[PDB]
């Protein structure tokens, strides 16, 4: 009756139906050949605000059952094409960042921990998760970053890979048909650049208003549509309107 790991893909999500169906079976077979044993939930902002991936992947983290001892935040159009990529438990040295710079088609600076990384249950409640000071897109994976570090934790990658950045991973996204809100507004470049000491997992604002059971091709997927509450008294850049 062996033990095995159980990992939740937690999958930041808010008008990507199109890459939804071209996510969960790629992933469903690519992680069922590596025997890795994990299910999906998608992480519907349903709120007005901003879009927040590591809002999102706080509450996703919450809502997962303990039995998942680690989590894939994993963003929902970046595709792995090359199997020796092991979505494995981490090991005690802290995450496993699977689209690591030397990998990922776009992103190539030394510490970047963006698109998908793997993070141990325990070492993410230590961490107490993500910041959720980050509306509209950039900076949250790089605050995350320094939380690793200031753990005691570091960042381990995939090793031996043989392919590159042209073809790691696909990334099926066009910068004019889904647009990143790279919008500023209030103070928002000045505060976004500060680590954040004062918020995380302990205190992400929010409602799960409902809770839907999916299959897609008969492979099944929780979705969880998020109501994420922003105090305009603390980040009035949740909304630029
Ligand atoms: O309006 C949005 C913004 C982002 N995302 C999710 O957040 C991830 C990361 O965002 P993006 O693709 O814009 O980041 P980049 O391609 O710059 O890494 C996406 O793949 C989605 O999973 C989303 O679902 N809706
Ligand atoms: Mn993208």
């Amino acid at each position: 009756g062996a033990s095995v790991h159980k990992m939740a893909l937690l999958v930041p999500f808010r008008d990507r139906f199109e890459e939804l169906l071209q996510f969960v079976p790629h992933m469903t077979a690519f992680l069922k050949r590596q025997g890795v044993a994990h299910h999906i939930f998608v992480l519907n902002q349903v709120d007005r605000f901003r879009f927040n991936r590591a809002s999102l992947i706080n509450v996703g983290f919450q809502f997962a059952s303990d039995v998942y001892d680690y989590i894939a935040m994993h963003d929902v159009d970046l595709l792995p094409l090359n199997d020796n990529l092991l979505y494995e438990y981490p090991s005690s040295l802290g995450p496993l960042h699977i689209a690591g710079p030397k990998l990922h088609p776009k992103y190539h600076y030394d510490n970047f921990v963006g698109g998908i990384l793997l993070v141990r249950r325990e070492h993410f409640k230590q961490m107490n998760g993500m910041s959720n000071q980050y509306w509209g897109w950039g900076l949250e994976d790089d605050e995350f970053f320094v939380r690793i570090r200031d753990a005691g934790l570091q960042v381990t990658r995939p090793q031996n890979i043989k392919t590159g950045t042209n073809d790691t991973f696909s990334h099926i996204h066009n910068r004019y048909h889904r647009k990143r809100d790279t919008q500023k507004c209030f103070n928002q470049k000045e505060m976004t650049r500060k680590r954040d000491h004062k918020t995380g997992l302990d205190n992400v604002k929010y409602k799960i208003l409902k809770v839907h059971e999916m299959l897609i091709d008969q492979v099944p997927v929780t979705i969880l549509n998020i109501l994420l509450d922003c105090d305009v008294n603390k980040t009035p850049w949740c909304d630029c309107s």
